[PDB]
């Protein structure tokens, strides 16, 4: 959602820099900061998913071991 | 895969802008659109993974509860 | 972690290009390569998570089928 907010902000600066191409340098540098911030937020969300996956792994493993032990 | 297509397209424009650095402005602005589109596709795929993780969570939880209830 | 290294490197070039804005073109082109490399590493990590999710799916499915078959 913040990712969606940084992406919508990036789409804005892209229209600006495009319409300015049709001054320009500052907006390109600003747009690179917008892209970096999106990438950084996506990395935060990706790190969460990695840990969520490991936790699911541990949970499935516990069930698998339980079923094995029940034999 | 579309991500891989936007990334290969970004690698192309990077060589262009590099070899043009060795006109340039338009390709930098074009390359920023290539990066934004990659980021946006990656966000689509990341959103899918988030929902896939939640669904796995619900599935494991149902199994855990079943095993608990079977006692 | 490499993602964190490409992102910290991107944050450096952003300060350079900002402080140079306050020559500039080369650093913008360099910064676009930094962003592309971050995006590409994130795509590698995202592809891993996708496969990790599929494998968890197969594992949960095997447990679900086992419990079904035990009836």
């Amino acid at each position: 959602s913040l990712i969606e907010e940084l992406i919508r902000r990036s789409e804005e600066q892209q229209r600006r820099n495009e319409e300015a191409l049709r001054q320009l340098l500052s907006g390109i540098v600003q747009q690179q900061n917008n892209l970096l911030r999106a990438i950084e937020a996506q990395q935060h969300l990706l790190q969460l998913t990695v840990w969520g996956i490991k936790q699911l792994q541990a949970r499935i493993l516990a069930v698998e071991r339980y079923l094995k032990d029940q034999q």
